[PDB]
């Protein structure tokens, strides 16, 4: 069931943006890691005394790099006289959310047709205002208002390349790597109460409840109108035998943020080749892989979807998979993207729901969390 | 002339400490960048709840990168009971650093035979003392000074891998990389006033002043008694037409601070090849290079060191070639390490003064900035 409420036109995703300490070394990681290439810069050498901003685009996912420079380069400036690219930006907010959180994501930008309206109509229906809408050279509206924690949910429109302001990256320096990533398919939060910031969320946007199918958490997610817009939100459950994730994740985090992205590919099996190719020389590691035993299980629940090679080859890579009513997803996760036990990357394929495929076709793999135990003591015992 | 005044004994360069605000994303960058292995690890894993502090080496060069975490990780310990591998850490001062300056160099370590002694005959000498001498698992003492600015003097003495508390890093997350780099040899500091910055350091040290054979820049060089140790102090020109590269550097990084780093490579041409390589895909990128009148020069001044191929390889790799009354180096030197034109890194290679090598072998470089000059103009001429 889909209501169809939401209360402004949104589109799609747009980016995603990283508050860093030092927006070059992480971009570069990324990066190499992700295969995703340089694509757009605003900074000192376009005339931003401000912030660093450093873009990297694989496909649509288009993921965004700020840090400040120190504030006495711009100490003359007033918001009139800005030569920060993205009005929003705060030193002073940028340099306590990374001292808070550590690396982490400070936004969450979705394209809509007027981020004027949508800000109005958001914070009319309870968001709580970040940003007001500004026009950037008569052609580019942002806006922003609180998500959770300390990221906000940006919304941006054109009226007709990234943002003004700032300048593509010249070829010698962008070298066009590609392992295969191509959108963002939902973007999670950890909060320490669920049902408050469901209330919220839903509250301001009219997205709706995403229908689903103790593993320390309970989940929902929000989705928009055609449902290609994906917000999952978790919180912990308490008293378990192992301690919750999102317990941990709120703690090392200084609480509520984003817990990890999902990252569309369109070859699942080459993009997690190349990316464990770099794991160790500068990239990404990914979590420890699941018992033959879940490999051997797959053929009774996916056979019919994956033959034995590809299965077999989900085996090498260490992919899960999981299946709905309508469609079968692969999936697998990164170790945290930094120091903190924290945030961390989904690289995900989905299989079905052919109209375009539709959003969340195979749903967002919670059964992995059974058949994973499952494999565990299966394979405990084979020993 | 080398009156080997030392007021303690002194070593070699043990380990450069960068204080981060992600030390994971910026040691996998130079991981990458410049061919250096993980080897070594204090942080959550290691029972460390106070900061994340990973260790690349490459022959005998240390670097080490340090972040906090959340101070409520370890809100209950003291300094009696803590889990800091590196006692003298602190996170305010570590906030405090990286905002001030972004990322770059808290600590220039130095290996001595007592470290006790050598902070409490600096102090008497005039050292400002930065962190008491602490012994570690009574088998390491470290202490520290103030060298400039933000940047400490690391003594640390061994009784007999890195420090207790360190973990050598598994053998699947060590990629053995190796581009050719085996020691640091010198690391050199700007400062607004050259004049009180020697009188102090040498004050303490005992250092003596390397002998030299407008460019934005008067310098200085202090050395231990084998001048193994090699301190370069630069202050700005003013007033000159083309703003000091030194004047830059000290606004940008909001006071005085570690300008660059200088690592040997047991073969430049090998270590240059192998970081070109990188540059657009995670690693490091290079200062544009001299002309070929700058090349087509090299034959009158050191066609007696290098052949004609090999004076060849140096244009293909935009090598910089100086030479002293005792010896030859070939140099190079990347653009800035992160966000801001602070920090950079020089790769040299010496040849001459064999006895093992004599330090600073060929001298610094000075005289490339007139034959820049007049690569230039020259090349210029002939177009
Ligand atoms: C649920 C769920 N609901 N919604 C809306 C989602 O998007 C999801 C997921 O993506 C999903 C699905 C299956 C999983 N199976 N195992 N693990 C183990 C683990 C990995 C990294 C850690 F830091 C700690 C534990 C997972 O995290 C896991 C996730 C995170
Ligand atoms: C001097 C000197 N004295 N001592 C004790 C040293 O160690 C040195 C050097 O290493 C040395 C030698 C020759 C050089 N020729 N050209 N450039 C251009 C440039 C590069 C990066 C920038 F951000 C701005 C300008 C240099 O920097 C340069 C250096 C830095
Ligand atoms: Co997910
Ligand atoms: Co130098």
């Amino acid at each position: 069931k889909n209501p169809k409420s939401d209360k402004f036109k949104v589109k799609r995703f747009h980016h995603i943006e990283f508050w860093c300490g030092d927006a070059t070394n992480v971009a570069r990681r990324f990066s190499w890691g992700l295969g995703m290439r340089f694509s757009a810069k605003s900074d000192l050498s376009t005339g931003n005394m401000v912030h660093a901003s450093y873009l990297l685009t694989s496909g649509d996912l288009r993921f965004l790099f700020t840090a400040p420079y120190s504030p006495s380069l711009s100490a003359g400036e007033i918001k009139p006289t800005t030569t920060a690219s993205i009005p929003s930006f705060d030193h002073g907010s940028c340099r306590s959310f990374f001292s808070s959180h550590g690396l982490g994501v400070r936004a969450v930008a979705i394209e809509v047709e007027d981020a004027e309206s949508a800000f109005s109509i958001s914070v009319a229906n309870g968001a709580i205002p970040s940003s007001p809408p500004i026009v950037l050279n008569e052609a580019v509206t942002i806006a922003e208002v609180k998500l959770y924690g300390d990221v906000v949910l940006r919304y941006v429109s054109y009226k007709a390349e990234f943002l003004p302001g700032f300048e593509r990256v010249e070829d010698a320096s962008s070298f066009p790597l590609d392992y295969g990533i191509r959108r963002l398919d939902h973007a999670v939060g950890n909060v320490p109460e669920l049902g408050p910031a469901l209330t919220y969320v839903a509250g301001f946007t009219g997205f709706h409840q995403f229908a689903e199918f103790e593993s320390g958490l309970n989940s929902a997610v929000l989705a928009s109108n055609d449902e290609m817009v994906l917000l999952p939100i978790n919180e912990p459950v308490h008293g378990t035998k192992r301690k919750s994730q999102i317990q941990t994740y709120l703690e090392h985090n200084e609480g509520a943020g984003l817990q990890h992205l999902a990252l569309m590919s369109e070859d699942i099996f080459r993009t997690l080749r190349e990316m464990r190719k770099r794991s160790s020389i500068g990239g990404f590691d990914f979590m420890p892989s699941p018992p033959p035993t879940y490999y051997q299980n797959l053929k009774k629940r996916v056979g019919d979807v994956l033959s034995d090679d590809q299965i077999k080859e989900c085996e090498e890579l260490g992919i899960l998979v999981d299946r709905d009513d309508q469609g079968t997803l692969l999936q697998i996760f990164t170790k945290p993207l930094g120091d903190r036990p924290t945030i961390f990357i989904e690289i995900i394929q989905r299989v079905g729901c052919m109209m375009y495929q539709s959003g969340g076709c195979g749903g967002f793999g919670k059964g992995n969390f059974s058949e994973l135990f499952k494999s565990i003591e299966e394979y405990e015992k084979t020993l």
